[PDB]
């Protein structure tokens, strides 16, 4: 903790959100999407959901209708309906407030982008390779590394996108190991369930291990609501430490966490 | 499915083993080998459960006691017993019966070397680089993919050397790209359900599927028990048709799969 | 004699282990191992033992497999069968409930830890030199001397193996060293014939004759069941005193011996 | 053999002397000296082969007789008795033939020197350090590579002096090293079938192979009169290649052998 604030106050800090960011808006979860594809497709949105994990039926999705056109767009609608109020959501207030460069995110929607307009943030919003020439320096960067609505080529939303996601390819790739290079990032809102991180997490440490720079940039940091020791201990030998909160419920856990950084 | 058959009257195929082969055997599966782990490190063999999946449980195991050494020997000790007969395994049976003229598996035992030896199949284990110098092309090879318990260098059941394999840089892994250069696949016994699982299929779909020149590699399938189309659209995407049986029990279901290649 | 059970009752005592304590529990021999690699490398178990001994065989089917690989994975299946009872053996009854702090072994099985825990006695195995950090003094430290099936490297079985184990300049032997250095040191169930015991007695007795401390480190034993006059003679010039029972049969012989320790 | 004949003309050999060489000349050998030691101490002949093999029996009549001066001077009354003509041996007198500039023995008797004498070609023999101020590359070397009957002292016949003699530190090895730099060696009579001999030519074996690379590291060649599988495939990596006859006679086999080398 106190290494990771002595790293925020020189700004060597770079944030990831994940879903668990956007939990606490009331925003449509996948299971929602899952029901609304299902009824799209006509099935019973249980028996639909025992043959897919989630992103298999929008592989199933893209394949029947040709695109993820109508899905783009029906999340698109849902994701910013006029009822999701940005200003009782204490995460993003703090996630704006606080002073950080570089912001990236694996999102789907603009609320980090709403919260840092609507409390008087100048930022940058980049999503493609062209987005990358607008970057100025007294602005915060806000990737979209998993793609954003304005572009349907840009979005991982099926299998076979997060697979080429998984190659690590694309340029937002060579943007993204161009920053970590000389500074630690900070994930919040994720879960280790999830294999795209852990791949990335292995990714980064290979990528150190090769060119000869082990002394060079300090271990990432990954904070969690709920204590698991052994994963603590699976991702140090990666140079990743855990944050464990203290408090049970994840909304508030989160806001106390993120509230260490709104003071500075 | 018949285009399978006379591509094997050509021997154009190679078979893969997963564990649903191993099932019928009454070898000790992965959960009770989970059991082992915890009782070992004094968990409760289901707490340990709660800790994430398969992978990391092992590697924090590996990583409790130094190396994967104890591991594989009760890998080896519980998984070759003396109650475990290969005469009573049709699908061994099955499979040492049928003309496959290059065998890969993802086991670690080595019950198809038990029953192609007890079916009087000559054979040629390849584990490393050191014996494929050794190949004879008269005689069927049995390549272990995942390695196999005469070397805990190339063991593959921790998520660091498993995430190793995932880029394809062995020997092993070109040796399968000159095999199935011009050739067709057989995938038995998987559950397409565990990410990692399908994972390596899509890199390994790469192999054959970027591919198209002349050939055509046909396209490789694969058997599962249970119909299912979301899988036959995604898997119909890369290059791989699944060919399911009216059955419930997924030994005779393989019993009768197989024995469309016994006979001939 | 009555010096070992004052030394045992100040607990200035390092127990040894050979085969010979092994023997009694109906484990394979050495020649059943002769037979298996004969069988492996195709020559029938007479003629391969005409032009070899033991230690070069092991060697040529090291060499002819490229690893002891598959010599570790059937020593380790024969070795440790399930109808082998560890109960029945009262030879590791009487060294599982006698006061031994630290026990060297140079056998490859596990069966004086799976004797010391069937006894409700907690203990430390000793394997590699990452090993020594978890050493506890109200454990009792079982040393793997000869390496175990944990580890192919530290495994020897091979005569060039042998060789670096007879160069003593491992970790385990500069362990070995700190261990001996105040106390007596008890060897059972060793054959006198063998070439390491007595170099390791001649390298214990110059080493301590290079550092002047002949007055300090009262003198080892050794226990041979068969008297024997001679080997007393030249063994009492290196500080070591024979011990030799009166019963011919070997095996309550040593249980006879080893009765002395259990009522303390 | 060729390479060996090849660097033979390139004068880059140098040969060892075992007891192949001595049955020729029917001295008497370990088996009646045994004999001998045994009438000696009062017990039988074959009454102490139960009790150790050779080095055993001479350490324990070194230590009843005080010193090894009665054995000294039997075993040089019976190596160098009158009934023994040096003309009828054909093997000495094809090592006295050949143009040899070093010459190793093992052998404590003087009749290389008694051949090199009556064959008229002017030796040095080398016992010590105070022999090897008396070099003299014109004529050809003899040294006692374990001792002469001159000095007591330096006789290696017991098992402490044998075991005094593995870690090498005599200037005998150090003469021996610098003269194994840049050359080859070969071994006659050599069982290479008792621990101890397979010992002392392992450690040997370092030395050179123990050198790395550069200059020319010659390999080195022991002529064995029986062809062996297991011994070629463990001294290869030594560095030691063999030379096997075809006869069953072992001094007509070494007369064939080193008839090669007189005639270049």
């Amino acid at each position: 903790m106190e290494q990771l604030l002595a790293d925020y106050k020189k700004g060597n800090v770079i944030l990831f959100v994940g879903a668990g960011v956007s939990m606490n808006l009331g925003l449509p979860s996948w299971s929602q999407l899952v029901d609304h594809i299902a009824t799209e497709l006509g099935y019973d949105p249980d028996i639909y959901r025992t043959f897919g994990s989630a992103l298999e039926l929008a592989e199933y999705y893209k394949l029947k209708k040709g695109k993820i056109g109508p899905l783009r767009s029906w999340m698109d609608r849902m994701w910013h309906s006029s009822d999701i109020d940005i200003n009782k959501s204490k995460v993003h207030e703090y996630i704006a407030k606080a002073n950080f460069p570089i912001i990236y995110t694996t999102n789907y929607d603009r609320w980090i982008e709403t919260a840092l307009s609507n409390y008087g943030k100048e930022y940058i919003k980049i999503s493609s390779v062209s987005d990358i020439a607008k970057i100025d320096n007294n602005k915060t960067q806000i990737i979209k590394f998993h793609g954003d609505f304005d572009d349907d080529s840009s979005i991982v939303l099926d299998e076979t996108s997060y697979f080429q996601r998984l190659e690590f390819e694309t340029p937002l790739d060579i943007k993204f190991r161009s920053d970590v290079l000389g500074k630690s990032v900070l994930f919040i809102g994720y879960s280790l369930s999830d294999i795209n991180i852990r791949l990335l997490f292995y990714k980064l440490s290979k990528l150190w291990k090769e060119q000869k720079l082990e002394e060079a940039q300090p271990k990432s940091y990954i904070f969690l609501p709920r204590p698991n020791p052994i994963q603590e201990e699976i991702l140090e030998q990666w140079r990743i430490g855990m944050i464990s909160s203290e408090n049970d419920n994840p909304g508030e856990s989160l806001e106390e966490f993120l509230k260490n950084f709104v003071l500075v």
